[PDB]
């Protein structure tokens, strides 16, 4: 009811109708139309009609510019202050801050941000109150995973952003047939807004609004809300990109018994045409993508592409690791991305596709480092920052986290399986990142405890050797420490088939800082042994690290001389510093929340270690 005319914002819906949605779902629209006091509220309906014009709406504001070489793609420029994830203001509100970081033992937690109750509060009133002033309010009902998979998770996202809308099109599956599948369930809230309301107070850059000094990225798990304000960019926007997918999404399943993983999923199928899945954790820029969308070397070898960023995971009653991939598009870093390297993405990213802070060609084409393919004479670039730009000049023309968002479905190697409901039985996890030293080309773990404890040990390159445990350290919905426990866990139900742990290191270097491994599809090659790892051949030799692969085991025909004994070099020296920097790193950021099983796993590496 009403005294007035304030609460009822029907005469203010331009798109669908109030009364057609769920009862909490109309709650949710319509308390945040009170406190945000959007102009309009546009309920989408995901049809590419409500798409098409959009984009051009979009076009017509400046906001994107049509890329003319290619069918239907798209080019945004933004506010050079919004470029990426800002993790510093990345934020998870729990009542008792021990719930998402373990207390450290000295130093300040690298494992997650806690914020207060009450300092959200604060927060949140000091910037959300009429902050869609005469703007759309866009209302994006949305489902994580394919509808109707017992994996999957739906939420309603409102935003004043158009982009976003576009954005989340593609990564998400959007639109009318999530409402009815939803009906009275329960979703997570995700509220968004870029925090300039018109009239403007500030200068908007680039045709690009953002609040680059009020952003906040808040998760509250308790409440299933996200909370996301002032930036426009990717992960700070398209709340199920990471906020959803992994934050949220990992508190949910440690109730639920399942797992929420920064993990690739890939089919690989051999020459006797057995296929096996497998998962792979690498922190961003270390190839989750290239290897998803590998094009292998080894002949009568494939590889299909499931998921190339996020992976939901949980054991049947059958004990199979089932897995699906939540998203519906790939977020790609652009720059790096070149034929050579990744030529099924290319292909992917021709058509549908929205680039986000990429060069553009005088011809209407894309252009970025690494792309490794020559321009025709008289062809000239733009920068992203809308400035013309030669080879020579000391500046990139792409920024370096710059983005294709293009939709799964046209990679030429998505997996026929990529969307069924009940996803696909994993048989091998793989960790790794960028190592210049130590760290073999692959090995593989003695045991679940002790692959736990290979993840939990993680580290990458940044000039810096950082900790990012299991590829997650960004993305933690709570406790690390419990985290662990939750993995270690799994070998406790009965009937779980426990996929077999690797750790890779495709990026060993030799003393004049040459790789070591050629890389890309000749990944293959290792990709094969463990193939035959999971089938149980007789091809592993024992380390103090775990198993490598035995001399002659790994097929190099059709490679140069490998250096061999270098790239499966183990040194004492290099693992007594490892497993010492490794246990400081447990000892101050998990401390009283390390699983009694990882803290023994450490002391049988640092023994083995010892005895060498
Ligand atoms: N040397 C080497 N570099 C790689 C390999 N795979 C990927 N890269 C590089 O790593 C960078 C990031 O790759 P990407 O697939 O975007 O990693 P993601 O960000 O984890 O998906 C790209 O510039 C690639 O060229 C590899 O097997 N060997
Ligand atoms: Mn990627
Ligand atoms: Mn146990
Ligand atoms: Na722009």
């Amino acid at each position: 009811p009403q005294l007035h005319n304030g609460l009822d914002f029907s005469a203010k819906v331009i798109q669908g109708s109030l009364d057609s949605l769920p009862q909490e779902v109309r709650k949710f629209v319509e308390g945040n139309a009170q406190l945000c006091q959007p102009e309009y509220i546009h309920i989408c309906d995901g049809s590419e009609e409500e798409y098409g014009r959009l984009l051009a709406h979009m076009q017509e504001e400046g906001v994107i510019r049509k890329l003319k070489k290619y069918d239907n793609c798209w080019l945004a420029l933004t506010d050079p202050r919004d470029v990426a994830r800002i993790e510093s203001k990345t934020v998870i509100i729990t009542q008792e801050q021990r719930d998402t970081v373990p207390i450290p033992k000295s130093g300040q937690s690298q494992l997650g941000r806690w914020m207060s109750e009450e300092d959200f509060e604060k927060a949140f009133n000091a910037r959300f109150p009429g902050c869609m002033k005469g703007r759309t309010m866009y209302v994006i009902p949305f489902s994580m995973g394919p509808l109707g998979s017992p994996l999957a998770k739906i939420g309603i996202e409102l935003t004043d952003s158009p982009y976003v809308v576009a954005s989340m099109r593609i990564m998400t599956r959007m639109g009318t047939s999530v409402l009815e599948a939803l009906g009275d369930g329960e979703f997570i809230k995700c509220l968004h807004s870029v925090g300039c309301p018109l009239p403007l107070k500030k200068p908007l850059v680039n045709n690009w609004a953002c609040n680059p000094e009020l952003t906040l990225i808040a998760h509250l798990p308790d409440r299933r809300e996200i909370i996301s304000f002032g930036s426009g960019y990717g992960g700070n926007s398209l709340l199920g990109k990471k906020c959803f997918a992994l934050r949220i999404a990992s508190r949910l399943a440690k109730e639920e018994g399942w797992l929420a993983e920064h993990m690739l999923i890939l089919g690989i199928t051999n020459p006797e045409g057995k296929k096996k899945y497998l998962a792979a954790a690498f922190p961003s820029a270390c190839g989750k993508t290239n290897l998803a969308m590998m094009n292998p070397t080894l002949p009568g070898w494939k590889v299909e592409c499931v998921g190339d960023d996020i992976a939901w995971m949980k054991f049947d009653a059958q004990g199979n690791l089932r897995a699906i991939n939540p998203e519906n598009g790939f977020f790609g870093v652009a720059p790096g991305t070149s034929v050579k390297t990744n030529p099924n993405a290319i292909k992917t990213i021709q058509k549908n596709t929205i680039f986000t802070n990429v060069a553009e060609t005088s011809d209407g084409g894309v252009y970025w480092e690494g792309i490794d393919e020559p321009l025709a004479p008289g062809v000239t670039i733009t920068s992203w920052k809308n400035k013309e730009w030669r080879p020579q000049d000391e500046e990139p023309c792409a920024h370096p986290n710059s983005r294709f968002c293009t939709p799964a479905s046209q990679c030429p190697i998505i997996d026929p399986a990529w969307e069924s409901p009940e996803g696909v039985p994993i048989e091998g996890i793989i960790f790794g990142g960028r190592r210049p030293a130590g760290v073999p080309l692959v090995y593989e773990a003695l045991s679940w405890q002790h692959g736990v404890f290979v993840g939990a040990a993680m580290r990458s390159e940044a000039k810096v050797i950082m900790h990012d445990p299991f590829a997650m350290r960004p993305f933690f919905g709570y406790n690390f420490g419990k985290y662990l426990a939750h993995w270690l866990s799994m070998a406790h139900r009965p009937a779980a088939k426990l996929p077999k742990i690797f750790h890779v290191n495709w990026f060993r270097k030799d003393k004049n800082g040459k790789f070591l491994w050629p890389g890309f599809g000749e990944n293959s090659r290792v990709l094969e042994w463990m193939f035959g790892r999971i089938e149980g051949e007789d091809s592993a030799k024992l380390t103090p690290i775990g198993y490598v692969p035995k001399e002659d085991a790994l097929n190099l025909k059709g490679l140069g001389d490998v250096n061999v004994e270098e790239l499966f070099g183990i040194s004492k020296e290099f693992w007594e510093k490892e497993v010492e920097e490794i246990d400081k790193y447990l000892e101050d950021q998990v401390n009283a929340d390390l699983p009694y099983e990882i803290e023994r796993e450490l002391r049988a590496l640092k023994q083995r270690i010892s005895q060498m």
